[PDB]
């Protein structure tokens, strides 16, 4: 544990039980660098300063893979997690591990090439795969260069193979690149230097390159960053004066959101009670986090009237009309054009790390406000929720008695949709309301 004893007070309300924090029991000797969860949201892991590695069950409370600085790559440029949690893949300057996490073992160890200084981003996407007998993947790693490698994983019970299958280069350095694995496709996209957003997306058996159009109204602005949520197979770009919300399936606007000028790289969003409904990708809901460019505070935006009310639609399969007879359980709800929905906006203090939950609906935050000598020391951490639709904020003081915490909280990251974990130097906190990950 972090401290000798932490100290809180007593609950003195339902509401207040419901909102929890709890270490995670496991930890590194060094500070914690980097940390990532599963696409299904059933595997976290952590890696240390020292390269030390925990892969942890969220749901389960227990340790999958352990494996200190003296069992790992002497190099790691690069984590990744597949879709369902079962797989880890690490990358070291040269060599490539892929780690069964459900049964610990490795599978498969591949040598490649990288361009150190070359930073990586590695994304798994589902293949041909089915079912419990075997799995195909494809393992994409892009560097910051504009190079895209792209390779094919089969997984069995024995063991596994991998092959490069494709390989794109890119005019201009990469900014950012994410995967979209959408109903539709596999897509990879792309934010270089140049301004352009470039999509990759797989058909049958060939990928194709487009490259993507902002709002035209606004065609000088810097691009600052991209995010996608796949399911719905929309791309969020975001430049100086806003959003632009793109539909990538039929490659059309749909709205373009005004925001203030936004720090490259640091923008994120989530959705509520995402459903599909008669071709419709249907949401009570849509939340971005981003850091302000000029005061360079954290800010949470919040648009819509929430459940019980309202819904709004993302995306439509086809952008037509259809009078579908079928059962749509939002019969009792109001549909709201993108132009009235309301906007509700939380600026965040510099002193706190905070991060949304994965829907969007809480934010929740930490902040060391005090600590002082025993002769170890005493901390006094501020513990807190925001409810971005009761617009409800609640806060708990949390005293630790002889802390082994010396650094300021983060990273941090989305556990669920009532659930985040913040870094606190070499553990972990994790912070919810409601949620059926404690305890």
């Amino acid at each position: 544990g972090w401290s000798d004893h932490d100290e809180l007070s007593t609950d003195t309300t339902l509401h207040e039980e419901k909102f929890r924090i709890e270490p995670v029991p496991v930890h590194h000797q060094l500070d914690i660098l980097k940390i990532a969860v599963s696409e299904n949201y059933k595997t976290f892991a952590s890696v240390g300063l020292d390269r030390s590695l925990v892969v942890w069950d969220l749901r389960q409370w227990c340790t999958k893979l352990v494996l200190s600085k003296e069992q790992m790559p002497r190099t790691l440029k690069a984590i990744a997690l597949d879709p369902q949690g079962n797989y880890v893949s690490l990358f070291s300057k040269d060599t490539l591990f892929i780690l069964n996490v459900e049964s610990p073992s490795l599978m498969l160890q591949h040598s490649y090439h990288s361009k150190p200084n070359s930073k990586l981003n590695v994304f798994w996407m589902p293949g041909t795969h089915k079912d419990d007998e075997w799995k195909n993947f494809e393992l994409v790693v892009v560097e910051s260069s504009g190079e895209i490698q792209v390779f094919s994983l089969t997984i069995e019970i024995e063991g596994a193979d991998i092959a490069l299958v494709e390989k794109f280069q890119l005019s201009s350095p990469i900014i950012k690149s994410i995967s979209i694995v959408s109903p539709t496709a596999n897509r990879i996209a792309s934010l270089t230097e140049s301004g352009e957003v470039t999509v990759y997306s797989k058909k049958g058996p060939v990928w194709s390159p487009k490259i993507l159009s902002q709002n035209k109204n606004y065609l000088t602005e810097t691009k600052k960053d991209i995010y996608g949520i796949a399911m719905a197979d929309i791309l969020f770009l975001a430049r100086d004066s806003g959003v632009d919300m793109i539909d990538l399936k039929n490659d059309e606007l749909l709205h373009s959101f005004t925001l203030p000028p936004i720090k490259v790289n640091t923008f994120s969003v989530g959705v509520s009670n995402s459903r599909f409904v008669n071709g419709q990708f249907r949401v009570s809901s849509i939340s971005f986090c981003f850091t302000h460019a000029v005061t360079e505070k954290v800010l949470y935006y919040y648009y819509g009237n929430e459940s019980n009310e309202s819904y709004i639609i993302l995306n439509k399969w086809d952008q037509q009309p259809n009078l579908v007879d079928v059962h749509d359980p939002d019969n009792s709800l109001a549909s709201l054009t993108f132009d009235e929905l309301q906007e509700n906006i939380h600026e965040v203090e510099d002193a706190s790390e905070s991060v949304m939950s994965s829907d969007g609906l809480y934010i929740f935050g930490m902040r060391r406000k005090s600590s002082s000598g025993i002769s170890g020391e005493t901390q006094v951490w501020e513990v807190w929720m925001y409810s971005q639709s009761e617009k409800k904020h609640r806060s708990k003081s949390l005293k630790m008695y002889n802390s082994l915490i010396i650094a300021d909280p983060g990273p941090s990251l989305a556990v669920s949709d009532r659930c985040v974990a913040i870094v606190l130097g070499n553990y972990v906190a994790l912070v919810g309301y409601g949620s059926e990950i404690f305890r």
